[PDB]
Formats: C-alpha cells, structure tokens, sequence
RNA sequence: GGCCGAAAUCCCGAAGUAGGCC
C-alpha cells in the first residue's frame, strides 16, 4: 500500500503497539488475527503493522471506545501468540536508540535493571539481556544522548559488584 | 519481470526494511 495521508504520521486517532506476534507465521496473518479478534469482539481496526520479525507489532483502532477495548485486547492470541499491548513507543527507528545507548556485559544472574538503575542513574532507560528465556549477562542501557550514556558508560565500566565487574557495551555501527 | 524475506546481544514501527533468490 503506497498511500498516505496528513495529521502527522498515522492513519488514525487511535493507534497503539503490541509484543509477542509470530516469528514462525506471516505479517498478514498476524494482523488478520487480530483483525479477526476485533471483528468478534465488536472493534474496528482502521489498521495493523508488525513488530519486525513477528516479535511484535502495531495496531490502529477509529475511536475511544476501540482504543479501550483495544486495551483490554491484551488477551489476543496471535496464531497461538498471546501478543502483549500497551502505548506505543514511536520515536527512534528502534535501530536509532543503540546510538544513545549503552548495555551492560559480564553481569550475573542476581544483578537486574534495580541495580543498573543504582548504578546508572544516568540512563533513563535499561533493558536485561539474556538468554531469550534464561539470564545471560548483559544489560541495555540508553541515556540522554550519546555524550551522556559515553560520559557514564566510561565513568562506571565496571562497577564492582555481585563479586564481579559489569562492562559496557555501546551501541553503534564502530563501537 | 516476479518473488523471498533475514538481521540488528537486549529492546517494542527495526520492516514487511536490508539483502538476497529465480
């Protein structure tokens, strides 16, 4: 679909963003779920996207009253998906934040964002890294701007704790 | 002239984008 229209940036008033599509189905086919789930729920869906890859996605509705169904849609099982919801977060190319980002490595099974908020008190945002489903070490952490999570990511590196140094991993095409 | 379709250590328009494949 190569249409557009004006407002800003989308296609209605009511949008919003979900987790948990199908990375083993299709992007239509996660759309038509939900689509199908609000055509029995009694919604209106204006409109669906995907969260690249099927890992989540997105979800435009044409009132208040779809908006806070579409809340309560939470429940929706993508293909066998129970997708996840919640306001949407449009703002870097989700590609775009690694630049004012920095994660955490060599972490450990105890440490969690608590504690790199402890230590980042910086950053404004973390998110744990681990095993897709098992702690793994590493912790992402995004600050203000690149200067900020720099200046921090150098100005702690390290961090002693849980017996052990936590490093920082940036996030950029140099590193 | 069709199509096919992965990634980006976590993470929520990456993308239905890149690269690739006939």
């Amino acid at each position: 679909g190569s249409h557009m229209v004006e407002g800003s940036e989308s296609t209605t008033p009511f949008n919003l963003f979900i987790g948990n599509l199908n990375p083993n189905k299709s992007v239509a086919e996660l759309k038509v779920a939900i689509s199908e789930l609000f055509a029995k729920n009694d919604l209106a869906v204006v409109d669906v996207r995907t969260g690249t890859n099927r890992k989540f996605g997105y979800v435009d509705f044409e009132s208040a009253e779809d908006l806070e169904k579409a809340l309560e849609l939470t429940g929706l099982k993508v293909f066998g998906n129970e997708i996840k919801l919640e306001k949407p977060k449009g703002r870097d190319s989700k590609k775009v934040r690694a630049a004012r980002t920095l994660l955490a490595k060599n972490l450990s099974f105890n440490i969690t964002e608590d504690e790199l908020k402890e230590v980042f008190e910086d950053a404004l945002e973390i998110r744990l890294v681990s095993q897709d489903g098992k702690s793994k070490g590493i912790a992402y952490i995004e600050f203000k701007s690149e200067a900020d999570a720099e200046k921090n990511l150098e100005e702690k590196q390290g961090a002693e704790i849980d017996g052990r140094s936590v490093s920082l991993y940036y996030t950029g095409e140099k590193g």
